[PDB]
């Protein structure tokens, strides 16, 4: 009723205690696995419940004084307004769960490291966007990145929600045209196309960084431009390779997702956007690579002299390769941190076993965590795997159009 | 039904063929297990008939005449003899459904196309031999590879059943140094100290070709000294890399895997080895750089003249690739058929098209599709996957010491 999990480079052999504790049913069944699938009253009080008693056992206050009263502090104020709050401690300890818990995360070695900044105070677009600059400028330090999310009030019945409508706080625009195609992001066209009816004049680059829509309770949302000294950029070049430069390629610093939902103790933040670094694969093969996305391979195995009319050349492989190279190298060229998929790989083993002995497992989504190029040459390959949802998390949640 | 989506194109099918699922797999809505490698009368009649219909179902005479006599054909011997017996036609479809079913496996575009030797009269480990024999001269057929099955005895009660202990037809023996180190190779430590246990002469080389354990049923095993002529090897030389030739390195022409059971309508085939060819990643990637295989990045790497102290140069990327373009280079120069994982895996997207049109959707396993190399360059990572247990199936079954 464990299951046994195996490391097959080394042999070694554990056991996934902590999957008992999974509060919510995941996508597989005995009939059919779904694993590689990317979106798989009373009842807030058991929540509610649940955390308080995971907070103050994790603080060794379990079931003291301290742990009573809260408990029936959480019990009156649900009673009295159907809801409750969060101390600003539990909210700390919420969010650093929320990305511990996180299956798909390879860089959760850093979960006890987040800078926790309290918004549940914030009212209108406007201080939405205060907040917002203030944690890009904390979280991009000058290139030393810092982790970092913040919390924007919760939703609660009879009110509308704070949203972020954009993906994440940094994103290229994408344009569409009469021949079909897209020039930019092909991941961003709809954003782009809602930044532009919402007032937005657009850009026509290959990466014009989209404003911001922010979105107030019941409000419209509204469009807001984000200072350009606030947003540090990296410009791609290789090495060795003199003409990558040429290309024109650039990435920005902050990877700082704000479309999920965090979920702490039954309470739901719709709008609470985190932010860390990049690991050098989501840039250099899937940002840059994809075929729906930017497509540059076949650029840059041109500009190789690669034989691209055989696939047994491997051309693609070998200008996969040189891409995240530039990007490792550009990201430290401008003294940007970023870690590359061997490091990452490296620091996740560790975390398992940090895991293991601090509760028993841990949760983890194998088609997410093995990195996309050289997969087996990253120890993740070789380790079997458990995922389960456990709570405090983040989730995915609809677009608010 | 599974809805499940590609992400590259954004095109959208639903499994109605994963409801048809007879096995059990390892996954509950409580937890995945998909990364894991290894997860009465009655019931026998159930799968028979089953099988009986999918065998006029392919032919296109379902309720037929035909169909009906034969169902109760076999019905009636079940109920005589506990047990029944194949059709020859039976025999060859069930083997090519059992590939077709195999969710592990990224060559099933060629599940049609699949010779049958029919070995169920054999009466002798010697007999085996033979028949070993000229499956492996038939497939190999001088580098210009066939794929090709031959199904031994099945198993029944009172009798042992046939086994062929070698996990492949051709493996390389792995010796157990004394420093508890392996020279040659390591997946076969096992076999190579059974295969000496039965009285063979062991070599010293690092690609010494094992002998065959044989078992007839209530036999112990016997070994047979595959002929030298009959095992087609490639030397491993790279297009531009003079000095790999000096490495030393060989694989084998004939991926013939031995040790599986095959199950055809409740009957099961405990020897019924198979063979096609190689993906070349199989053997550039997994078997020469896996770093409990014969782990020979660093080495590759060093000749290379590359950094091999800081992860962030992407050395071992950059090895890896050029040992897989050795693989593909060197087939090719030999006239072995190799597939590499580019093209495999495109035509693995074909296959899946033909099975939802065919079947309405196709099991598979993504961890095992995904290629160990170059995974986001690949169609098949962006492609969503049910993995479910059908029948005709080839599964694992224990070894038989
Ligand atoms: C600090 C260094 C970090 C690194 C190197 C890192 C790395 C990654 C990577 C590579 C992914 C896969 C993303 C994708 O493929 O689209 C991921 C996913 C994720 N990360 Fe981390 N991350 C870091 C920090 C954080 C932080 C601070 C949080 C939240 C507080 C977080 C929460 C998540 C979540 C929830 C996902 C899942 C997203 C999804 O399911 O789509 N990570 N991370
Ligand atoms: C025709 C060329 C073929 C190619 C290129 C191919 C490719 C592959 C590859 C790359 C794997 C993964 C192996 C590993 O990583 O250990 C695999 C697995 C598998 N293949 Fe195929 N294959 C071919 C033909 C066949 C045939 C002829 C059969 C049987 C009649 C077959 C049945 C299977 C099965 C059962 C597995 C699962 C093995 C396991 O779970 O350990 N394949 N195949
Ligand atoms: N290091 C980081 N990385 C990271 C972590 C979590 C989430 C993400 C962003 N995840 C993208 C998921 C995604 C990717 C592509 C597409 C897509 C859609 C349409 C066409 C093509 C592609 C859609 C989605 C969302 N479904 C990045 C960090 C971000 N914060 C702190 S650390
Ligand atoms: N193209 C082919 N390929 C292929 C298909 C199916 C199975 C296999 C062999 N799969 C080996 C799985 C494996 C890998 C490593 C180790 C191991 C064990 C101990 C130490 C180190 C490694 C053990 C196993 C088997 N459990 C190859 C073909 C084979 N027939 C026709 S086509
Ligand atoms: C279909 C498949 O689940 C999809 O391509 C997944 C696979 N693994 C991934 N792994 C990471 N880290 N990020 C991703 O977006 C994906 N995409
Ligand atoms: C732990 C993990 O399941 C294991 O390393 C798997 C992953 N995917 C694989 N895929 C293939 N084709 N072959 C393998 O042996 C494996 N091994
Ligand atoms: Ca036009
Ligand atoms: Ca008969
Ligand atoms: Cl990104
Ligand atoms: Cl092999
Ligand atoms: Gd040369
Ligand atoms: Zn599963």
């Amino acid at each position: 009723k464990f299951p046994r999990v195996k490391n097959w480079e080394v042999g070694s052999i554990t056991y996934d205690t902590l999957s008992a504790q999974a509060q919510q049913d995941g996508p597989c069944t005995p009939r059919r696995c779904l694993g590689s699938l990317v979106f798989p009253p009373e009842q807030l009080l058991s929540q509610a419940r649940d955390f308080i008693n995971q907070y103050y056992s994790s603080i060794k206050r379990s079931g003291s004084q301290a742990h009573e009263q809260r408990l029936q502090e959480v019990e009156a104020e649900v009673a009295a307004t159907g809801t409750y709050q969060l101390r600003e401690s539990e909210l700390v300890f919420g969010a650093k769960q929320a990305w511990r818990n996180a299956p798909r995360c390879v860089g959760r070695i850093q979960w006890g490291k987040l800078q926790v900044f309290d918004a549940r105070d914030c009212r209108s677009a406007q201080e939405m966007f205060t907040y917002i600059c203030n944690h890009i400028k904390y979280a991009t330090n000058r290139g030393n990145l810092r982790s970092a999310i913040t919390v924007f009030p919760q939703r609660c019945p009879g009110r509308g929600d704070f949203r972020i409508w954009n993906s994440q706080l940094v994103r290229y625009a994408g344009y569409r045209q009469q021949d079909g195609s897209v020039r930019g992001d092909p991941a961003n066209v709809e954003i782009t196309e809602l930044c532009i009816q919402h007032g937005w004049t657009p850009g026509n680059g290959r990466f014009d960084v989209l404003p911001l829509l922010l979105q107030a309770p019941d409000e419209p949302p509204e469009l807001f431009l984000l200072p350009p000294e606030l947003v540090l950029e990296v410009p791609l070049e290789h090495p060795t390779l003199e003409w990558f430069a040429a290309l024109g390629l650039r990435w920005y610093a902050l990877p700082a997702v704000s479309n999920m939902l965090l979920e702490i103790g039954g309470l739901e933040f719709p709008a609470a956007p985190f932010s860390g670094w990049y690991m050098s694969t989501e840039i250099g093969t899937r940002n840059l690579c994809d075929p729906h996305r930017y497509n540059i391979l076949e650029d840059v195995a041109v500009c190789m002299d690669l034989d691209t009319r055989t696939t047994s050349s491997l051309w693609k492989d070998k200008a996969a390769v040189e891409i995240n190279v530039a990007v490792l190298h550009s990201y430290q060229l401008a003294k940007v941190t970023i870690v590359d998929h061997h490091a990452a790989t490296a620091s996740f083993m560790k975390h398992l076993e940090n895991e293991q002995k601090a509760r028993g497992g841990c949760p983890a989504d194998w088609a997410w965590i093995v990195p996309p190029i050289s997969g087996s040459l990253t120890p993740v390959f070789h380790q079997e795997m458990v995922n389960y949802f456990l709570s405090p998390a983040f989730r995915y949640q609809p677009d608010p159009w």
